[PDB]
């Protein structure tokens, strides 16, 4: 019921600007935030109270270019940004309505943004690794935004997440490598980043301004405020931020194409106001950082394939030196352990077994081979990172092996042949920002589904599991294993030809 | 002619001791703080900065601290890394200064105050459009459309280099005034190596007026070192007269180009032309370079993901092969079942699988006799390799193929009683349109005698025959893996047959 709160239609705004909601076909103003008088009086003396906006003509409150744009815009939820000498308007269409946000603005011209943008592009282009990219991005967001704690928060497949990079200044504890549960950001909150990539909360304790009905709309249903920035903040998130020790907040979605991959999360210990040009500078910067990061990852994929091609050219050369596949394994199995990020290797053909590194004993290898022969066929390869779950009754009790990659090399033939790659359990200590308790009621606040009070480090453990096998490794190990098969088959064809000759 | 082209790289374009006239330039010594050079138009710019300036002679007496704003002086002093320009604006002047060895170089332009949200809206629209480009063709065409809309230049082109630094226009947005150059080939000599190198020092080059008289540098106070000062980091550096005449012959009054970098290698340039003079301010310059930079990372990401998608396709094929083989099909049956797919996967016209005396072919292949001449010849010369490949057999393997053979491409995977997978590519003769006939001009310059610019850029065709598309690396390894998949099935069946004949032999014995 965390994802059931209708945060798109709160009928209230944060007080760092005002909002109007107009009907498209009637041009009537049907809603105005309660603070609207103090914004539009900057342009018009006559406006002293909310009811003066009810007497007002939409053509007298809005710039002609805002109205023109809105009239001609084809796309819904595509905000038009229009400035006067004193006000910065952000308007867009949603169904029968124009939604218009307004903030206070004044012209002050410099080359600061262009200089910051050039430096950000230069630093990001010189990142060659994932680590360098992410830490550079946090430093840049912190320079540009002035917030005291800037984090990169990456989602896992369950929408749990982790802080993986961080620039944190002072007054703030370090959240780096802390885990957060999925409840901290419910699905409709994640969804908002696809509508507007930035979310700004200049002041956690600013009181929200409700939307008042001005002229009677044709349809009474709440209006979706999703594309702007003024949308009021769910009280559960406000309190979560208060518990986090946060007074202002800003997050930017990190998108891998359409996929929400992670988030730049920025916190400040005091209220802090950053304008439209800073918000856009931040979003442009995150967009360039994300492209570059996906490019680093994609290039690492090619680079790995080059590494595997090198290992196979090394293997073909040992084989040209007339060595048996048994001898190839003893020669190269340690390089393979790096290539495959595994702890041990068994190569099996018929009665013959060759091992390297951390391996179950020969008995257990034979029981795995038999089990795979009976229950693991019908697969190019069989893998597991939770071996006791996935193939019980096999390992001895208390065994430390948790991962297995198995490449079958024969089928319906005279003997069995496998390449086996083993991973020991890695018993990972996860640090959580407070115990990830499933929500019920928080008795300190008397809140149904309330957030945890404390984000202080809390450690748990998941055992009996290894790294999952990457797709790139599955195929590279199948390729390596089948290189051995070709060697062994060549030698068995020689031997068999001789014996049939006799 | 080779010598005349090589002499193009001789002109030291980094030290012309002159500037384009859309600004002014001062050069100061770092240790002595004295002004050692001033472009000849300095006084019309710095008279805005000091009322006592009325003439170039007045710079000789002037103190630097009254000519440059405090932020620029502090910034240049505190500047550690060379060739990193500092951009400082005043009310009326836009300054740009950097340090090069023992000099500060300062360019100054006239400045028009921008008070709108235009640039930020353009940045948002450009990035939105580039982020939504998911193919190579979409990216490059969207890029030229954005560069033309932002800059207003009448012709924008993406010009990609080949490994020999010739190039081709691969995308274009051109307005009614100019002739289309799409798919036209230009030779390397159009952009000498020194010229290609300048993009690494400043990614943008700006020539607002091809007929603007360049302003020489005047010595103010004597420098310790009389060598000409390197001007490469700025934008005011005067243009080679050979390239100005080139642009005149191209019918161009103004140009701006932005280098396209893939990491540290110059992969091409965005070239923009106008039929009248056209200056672009510092902000438009930055918006251009930032857009080209976001677009390139996008393009490299698109290519890199294409390799990933190609490997997914290859693995889906190899899984299909495995499904067929587990129905106890022979290798020749598998080749007949899947070779039409393999021809797409490998973009080839034909495939042959050879195993001892057996040959299976699909699509266009040489005849059996030629296939045996290939196989036998490969054993002599392809023993040292994992695969062997050529996209011009008649050069890479002279005398091998019969006279008149349609075939130009060969990818051969050895499997052993010989066994091979052979992948064949028909010659696809390729007509190239060049921008102008190759004229062998000679021109006597100051730096020596070198190639003069072409006078005509009209379409001139030539033709490359006897070649196929070149084999991509992803295809070499994919084909090798398919081939060895076929080897493994064939070996399995020979092993089965051998064990049967052996068990029968021992039974009869
Ligand atoms: C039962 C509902 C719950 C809930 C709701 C909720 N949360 C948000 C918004 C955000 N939550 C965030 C969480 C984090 N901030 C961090 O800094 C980190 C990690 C370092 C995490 C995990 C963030 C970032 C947001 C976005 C807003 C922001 O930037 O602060 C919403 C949406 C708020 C709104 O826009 O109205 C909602 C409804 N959170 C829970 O914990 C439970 C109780
Ligand atoms: C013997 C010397 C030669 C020579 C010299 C030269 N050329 C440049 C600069 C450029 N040439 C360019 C060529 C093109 N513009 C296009 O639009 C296309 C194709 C669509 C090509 C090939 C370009 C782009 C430049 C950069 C400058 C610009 O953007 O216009 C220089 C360096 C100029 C300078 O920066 O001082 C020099 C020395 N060109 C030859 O033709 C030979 C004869
Ligand atoms: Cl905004
Ligand atoms: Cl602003
Ligand atoms: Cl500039
Ligand atoms: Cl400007």
């Amino acid at each position: 019921a965390c994802d059931q709160e209708p945060i798109h239609i709160p009928n209230a705004i944060q007080p760092f600007g005002a909002m109007l909601i107009v009907e498209k076909d009637t041009q009537q103003i049907v809603y105005a935030s309660a603070n609207s008088a103090e914004y539009f009086s900057v342009a018009d003396n006559t406006i002293h109270e909310l009811s003066d906006i009810k007497q007002a003509n939409i053509n007298s409150l809005l710039p002609e270019h805002l109205i023109s744009g809105l009239a001609s815009a084809i796309r819904e939820n595509e905000p038009i940004w229009v400035e006067t000498d004193r006000l910065s308007f952000l308007g867009w269409r949603h169904e029968n309505y124009y939604i218009i946000e307004v903030e206070r603005y004044h012209v002050q011209t410099s080359n600061w943004f262009e200089i910051q943008f050039q430096r950000a592009f230069q630093k990001l282009r010189n990142c060659k690794t994932h680590n360098d990219l992410i830490n550079t991005l946090t430093r840049l967001i912190q320079e540009i935004s002035g917030y005291d704690r800037v984090m990169i928060y990456q989602f896992d497949p369950e929408w749990n997440g982790r802080v993986i990079a961080e620039s944190v200044r002072q007054l703030f504890t370090s959240m780096l490598n802390h885990h957060f549960p999925a409840s901290d950001i419910p699905a409709q909150a994640r969804a908002m980043y696809s509508i507007n990539p930035i979310r700004i909360i200049p002041d956690v304790n600013a009181e929200p301004q409700p939307l008042h009905m001005i002229h009677k709309p044709q349809n009474t249903e709440a209006v979706n405020l999703s594309s702007g920035v003024l949308r009021a903040v769910s009280p559960l998130h406000m309190q979560y931020l208060r518990n986090f020790g946060v007074s202002a907040s800003t997050s930017i979605g990190i998108f891998n194409e359409d996929e929400l991959w992670g988030i730049v999360a920025c916190h400040h210990t005091k209220p802090r106001a950053i304008g439209r040009r800073i918000r856009r500078l931040l979003v442009r910067t995150v967009e360039f950082a994300a492209e570059r990061l996906w490019l680093i990852h994609s290039r690492n994929v090619e680079r790995y394939m080059v590494t595997v091609q090198a290992a196979r050219e090394q293997l073909s050369t040992t084989a040209d030196d007339k060595h048996s596949s048994h001898e190839i394994v003893i020669e190269h199995a340690a390089d393979w352990c790096k290539l495959f990020r595994c702890d041990g290797i068994g190569y099996l053909r018929g009665e013959e077994l060759t091992t390297y590194g951390e391996t179950p004993d020969q008995t257990t290898i034979n029981k795995l081979v038999e089990w795979l022969e009976e229950n693991g066929k019908k697969s190019l390869f069989w893998h597991s990172h939770m071996l006791k779950e996935d193939a019980p009754g096999l390992l001895p009790d208390g065994s430390r092996f948790a991962g297995l990659l198995a490449i079958p090399l024969k089928s319906d033939a005279d003997l069995f042949s496998y390449l086996l790659l083993f991973r020991v359990a890695q018993n990972e200590v996860r640090t959580w920002a407070g115990k990830p308790e499933k929500l019920s009621v928080e008795t300190s606040t008397g809140t149904m589904l309330g957030p945890r009070k404390s984000f202080e480090a809390w450690q748990d453990e998941v055992s009996g599991k290894s790294q999952p096998w990457r797709t790139a490794q599955l195929y590279a190990a199948r390729d390596i294993a089948r290189d051995l098969l070709i060697v062994a088959d060549s030698m068995q064809l020689n031997l068999l030809n001789d014996q049939l000759a006799d």
